[PDB]
């Protein structure tokens, strides 16, 4: 058959998935399998989920489907099928397999590390529930402050499990680290911090996992082989992992406990973003089991292709479309949440995303997009189709995508990562550096500077903390080079928090957070078996190796050790000084840009009346390529700002001349100790020359002229 032909005659529209219904007396089963010869639902015991309770076959029913009600009349010995557990048992051809319902609302706990014994084993079990009943019956979308728009939201990006795995704040926690409750007690703090969104990565259920062990701490340095998770091996679209429940094998209590994280987000003035892996499920079978060759993209001879070892989704297909857009919706719906985040967004054609757009924002119109970008289209073979990728930018104004020109050109980016740029020593072409901050990025046309995803760092790869130090040489483990490296990272935040279009922070980005693998057997470099895996080794000018050379990358199978969050770094100003002058920066730069709309222009038009560069590239003691930059904006309330940066390592000076003379008398609203809207009384790193103005080395400043 062809998904094509499949499509014009099994397509289909109704409800799909597991309604508990009568207050857990009825169950109405709902499943899509058009090859099916047969289709049973095999119930597993609530309190014994290895322990089959019976089991009941389905019927045929309209276009491709299978029904069945469980009520009542069971032989089951069941009077309420709230908390029950069921996978489907599907024989073709005289061969049976057991397949995970995709509409699954949630499941019992999971460990994949059992998944040999048997073929109950093999795919998780869903779970009988209703998420209405769940939770905090006055959850609903966020009211967001300082928010109206994309342009207006200020992103931050963290793991549920690392945001609280640090042991250094277990004395402060009264729910079980690194789980939904345990984040409620750090919100707090991201509510001072100033950001609007907390992008959250997957929570949907991910494949590679021992739920079972999810209150243990992964203390020893791993980099590999670890029951850590990222979660980018997606196991089901509608049900939330086990991982950061208080009771992975109660199905019942992470949907109450993600609710009450949700609401206590929203009542803090917060949203909360999803990163959604809609791209690649963790393996081949858990749609190929439910119907053959269909909802994946495949080659001609209908072989499904593969990524990160498991199946595409082809969503240009009847059924892979919906459901991605019944996912979408039902997670606004039930969680009432307030955006997605796409991974790897051009694995997708536009249409499925700008559907999925329309239908989040039908049910909540101030929920936001934003996806990765890269090209990496593959679809079926030999159907070109227009993707959701960077190149999209100039026909929406819907979902925003990552720029990695701003990333690349500031500190490093694939293919050239560890290479010095902008902030880390290495001159850049002038008019690019200023062609990002305004959100007009040379990679891609963006029409709107909301299209326009502003980061430097991200939980991919070193973060920035780590990237400078490899970039620019220098052992941290020294406290002068420690210091310079803060300095060039608080450069780098100052560019992205003025720079139009959306900022984007990796959470711990703010204080200065490494993956150094600090490991007491790698204080020094090893033999080549025993390399971290996803590691590099950092070296200084001469080629010697850091103090604990080894620093993580690619962090999706590192431990507690390497991933959490480190609260003293982020908070003790006494312990840390440098650490928490960096996250009273970022906090003050988001306290600056949400004070004036200057940074934060709706439009490609308005914003080239309102910018305008000021160090012209040739000119003044300003190379072509170079290490500084200033431009001015004229506010909406005709307030004028200017952005100054020296990232070189010596004092350098900006020409202001007779055209911008009236910046002299400013205010100064950053400078190298201190950010904010208000004006310093004392600004240090500034001398007023006869030519214009003075920047101490690896310094940047803001200023606002009023005439007020
Ligand atoms: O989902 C694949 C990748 N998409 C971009 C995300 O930001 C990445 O983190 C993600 O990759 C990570 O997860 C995969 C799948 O488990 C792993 O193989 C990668 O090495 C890891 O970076
Ligand atoms: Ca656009
Ligand atoms: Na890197």
């Amino acid at each position: 058959t062809s998904w094509r032909l499949k499509d014009e005659t099994y397509s289909y529209d109704g409800k799909l998935g597991a309604d508990l219904k009568e207050e857990g007396k009825q169950v109405d089963l709902t499943l899509w399998s058009p090859s099916a010869d047969k289709v049973s639902v095999v119930v597993y015991d609530k309190n014994d989920p290895d322990k089959v309770v019976g089991t009941v076959a389905l019927e045929k029913g309209e276009r491709g489907t299978w029904k069945q009600t469980l009520d009542s009349t069971n032989k089951l010995g069941i009077t309420d099928f709230t908390g029950y557990y069921y996978q489907y048992q599907i024989e073709r051809q005289g061969k049976t397999v057991l397949a995970l319902d995709p509409y699954a609302k949630s499941l019992a706990a999971w460990n994949s590390d059992d998944s040999k014994i048997d073929d109950a084993h093999k795919v998780a079990k869903a779970a009988f529930v209703d998420p209405a009943k769940l939770g905090p019956q006055d959850l609903t979308y966020g009211k967001i402050h300082n928010f109206k728009t994309r342009e207006d939201a200020v992103i931050y990006e963290a793991h549920v499990r690392d945001f609280t795995s640090d042991p250094a704040i277990a004395k402060d926690l009264t729910k079980p680290f690194g789980t939904f409750e345990a984040f409620i007690e750090k919100l707090d703090y991201l509510k001072d911090l100033g950001v609007t969104h907390i992008q959250l990565l997957p929570v949907l259920s991910y494949y590679f996992v021992n739920e079972l062990k999810n209150h243990e701490r992964l203390s020893d340095y791993a980099s590999s082989n670890s029951n850590y998770n990222w979660g980018y091996d997606p196991q089901n679209y509608f049900s939330l992992t086990g991982m950061y429940s208080s009771d992975p094998k109660n199905p019942e209590k992470r949907i109450a406990e993600f609710k009450n994280l949700i609401n206590e987000i929203h009542k803090r003035g917060m949203g909360a973003i999803l990163d959604v892996v809609y791209n690649h499920t963790a393996k081949v079978d858990l749609f190929e089991d439910l119907e053959p060759n269909y909802y994946h993209f495949m080659d001609a001879d209908g072989t499904p292709r593969t990524s990160f070892g498991g199946g595409r989704l082809g969503t240009t297909h009847h059924m892979t479309k919906r459901l991605l857009i019944d996912s979408i919706k039902y997670l606004v719906d039930t969680y009432k949440v307030d955006g997605f985040r796409f991974d790897m967004m051009g694995d997708h054609d536009a249409a499925s995303i700008e559907e999925a757009y329309k239908a989040a924002r039908a049910l909540n119109p101030n929920l936001i997009m934003l996806g990765e970008g890269w090209r990496t289209y593959a679809g079926d073979e030999n159907m070109p189709t227009k993707a959701a990728d960077q190149d999209w930018m100039k026909h929406t104004d819907t979902v925003a995508v990552f720029s990695d020109d701003i990333r690349n050109n500031l500190k490093s980016g694939y293919p050239n990562e560890g290479q010095p740029a902008f902030i880390t020593g290495g001159k850049r072409d002038v008019n690019t550096i200023f062609k990002n901050l305004i959100a007009q990025p040379t990679n891609f046309e963006a029409d709107s500077p909301g299209d326009v995803i502003q980061y430097i760092a991200a939980h991919d790869d070193l973060t920035l903390f780590d990237i400078i130090a490899q970039s620019i040489k220098k052992d941290p483990s020294k406290a002068e080079n420690y210091a310079e490296i803060h300095r060039r990272l608080r450069l780098g935040n100052l560019m992205v928090l003025t720079a139009q279009g959306t900022p984007f922070i990796h959470s711990g980005q703010e204080y200065g957070r490494t993956k150094q693998f600090r490991n007491p057997a790698y204080r020094t470099p090893v033999a080549e078996d025993k390399v971290p895996n996803k590691s590099h080794l950092l070296r200084d000018k001469d080629g010697n190796p850091f103090d604990y050379p080894y620093f993580i990358h690619d962090s999706y199978d590192s431990s507690d050790a390497v991933n959490k969050f480190d609260w003293t770094k982020a908070t003790d100003g006494k312990a840390y000084p440098e650490n928490v002058k960096s996250r009273d920066y970022m906090k003050g730069l988001i306290a600056l840009r949400q004070s004036t709309d200057a940074f934060r222009l709706k439009s490609l038009q308005d914003i080239k009346d309102r910018v305008h560069l000021i160090t012209v590239p040739g000119q003044n003691g300003v190379e072509k390529e170079d290490v500084v930059i200033g431009y001015q904006i004229t506010a909406p309330n005709g307030d004028i700002y200017a952005v100054f940066v020296n990232a070189d390592e010596k004092a350098r000076e900006f020409n202001l001349g007779t055209a911008f003379a009236h910046l002299r008398n400013a205010e100064v609203l950053a400078d190298e100790n201190q950010a904010g809207p208000v004006g310093i009384a004392n600004p240090k790193g500034l001398e007023w020359t006869e030519k214009g103005l003075k920047l101490n080395a690896l310094t940047a400043t803001v200023l606002r002229v009023s005439q007020n």
